[PDB]
């Protein structure tokens, strides 16, 4: 699709069998999702946002559907205002910015 | 242009007579620029994301050139670690997400 930006670019994602809402976020390198159970091990990651740096859980090679497109990659889990899909997964679904 | 998301979507902007580098950010409601002086009245605002909140000054009816395109709108100014062009100005230059 072509998504205009008059409203928040919210899409439906599917991860761990659960449907959630997430924001398509070109301003984030990484993908951050609110607390949930994911399979396998995690490793520590520090990420920086507008308020500063926080610690999150990094799960690699997670299967996640994003607006109907399958991606498999790194998902960070931690305290976020909204689930955010970052460039690591936007590139997998073939997303570009155009004007 | 069509901007790939392999790297950060950074562009050159001109605001208040100054050239700056800024992130094209679909995940941001508003535009927020590292602290600088702007003309006219302002009011305080709190904005929050990863790492919590920061206090900023809200200036309305500010003209910015974004990669050569003039747009006008609200600009927030404060201690952001990165210059952010948010949806309120991305819409004005006709920016869309496509996949
Ligand atoms: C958290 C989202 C929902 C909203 N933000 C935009 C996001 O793109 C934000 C932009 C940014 C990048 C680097 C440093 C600081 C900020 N990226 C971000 O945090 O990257 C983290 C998460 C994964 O990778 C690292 S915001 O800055 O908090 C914000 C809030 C309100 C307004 N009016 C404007 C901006």
């Amino acid at each position: 699709p072509q998504i205009t930006l008059w409203k928040r670019p919210l899409v439906t994602i599917k991860i761990g069998g659960q449907l959630k809402e997430a924001l398509l976020n070109t301003g984030a390198d990484d993908t951050v999702i609110e607390d949930m159970s994911l399979p396998g091990r995690w490793k520590p990651k520090m990420i920086g946002g507008i308020g500063g740096f926080i610690k999150v859980r990094q799960y690699d090679q997670i299967i996640i559907e994003i607006a109907g497109h399958k991606a498999i990659g790194t998902v960070l889990v931690g305290p976020t205002p909204v689930n955010i899909i970052g460039r690591n997964l936007l590139t997998q679904i073939g997303a570009t910015l155009n004007f």
